[PDB]
């Protein structure tokens, strides 16, 4: 029940005691493995070093919870939903321009279907970021629906956008309680609608930011300046 790179937790909750772990982060996806793999489990109070974020934490089965986890410099992505439910409870996720893993991209990667990623407990983003959550746009065996639930989160820094939903797959992002540093309408965009596709069967299309639509369930009242 120790927290170290390569660890897989299943049917239990693990308290890492606030320890720091990590491997490396070359700028290569061919070689970045997840630090922790979760299977109907929970991981808490864990720090991941700046030069060793690798491929983050994977929720490869069932319901998962990632509580009070700190990413000193997100490498490929922070956490990945390949299960039924992935809940992010608090924690801080830092990333930066000129950091490890290249230009900042996605924090939460969501690939499973008829699943839900949940962001609560005031999960915070620091530094420079790409997107908080993205429903895989061109995955192999892509489809939906994919759901995002944000009841509270803080972006103490910069970010390209918040959520990306695949309109043609029935994805729904429900956002509220979001605070963004220097927020202004469209700066940055919150919920954006896209057209998802199956890998090799076509290409993705961008529809842009939307408010209070079937797929983008966020009101202008749900996002505010930090
Ligand atoms: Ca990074
Ligand atoms: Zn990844
Ligand atoms: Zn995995």
């Amino acid at each position: 029940s120790e927290c170290k790179p390569g660890a897989t937790f299943e049917n239990r909750t693990v308290d890492c005691g606030g320890v720091t772990i990590g491997t490396s982060c070359p700028n290569d996806s061919d070689k970045q493995k997840p630090l922790i793999i979760l299977k109907n489990a929970t991981v808490k109070n864990l720090r991941i070093s700046a030069s060793g974020g690798a491929d983050g934490i994977h929720c490869d089965s069932g319901n998962c919870t990632i509580e009070n986890v700190i990413w000193e410099d997100i490498c490929e992505d922070a956490a990945t939903n390949n299960g039924k439910t992935m809940t992010i409870v608090g924690g801080i996720a830092h990333n930066a321009k000129d950091g490890y893993g290249g230009k900042p991209d996605k924090v939460l990667q969501h690939n499973s279907k008829n699943s839900t990623t949940v962001v609560k407990g005031n999960f915070t983003l620091t530094g420079e970021h790409g997107k908080l959550w993205r429903s895989c746009g061109d995955c192999s065996n892509n489809g939906g629906p994919r759901f995002l639930t944000v009841t509270s989160a803080t972006v103490n820094g910069t970010i390209d956008s918040i959520a990306g939903v695949n309109r043609n797959y029935g994805d729904v992002a429900t956002i509220s309680g979001l605070k963004i540093k220097n927020y202004k309408e469209g700066k940055p965009p919150v919920c954006e609608e896209f057209k998802g596709v199956v890998k090799g069967q076509g290409s993705t299309e961008k529809y842009g930011e939307k408010w209070d639509t079937t797929n983008c369930k966020v009101s202008r009242s749900g996002v505010s300046k930090l």
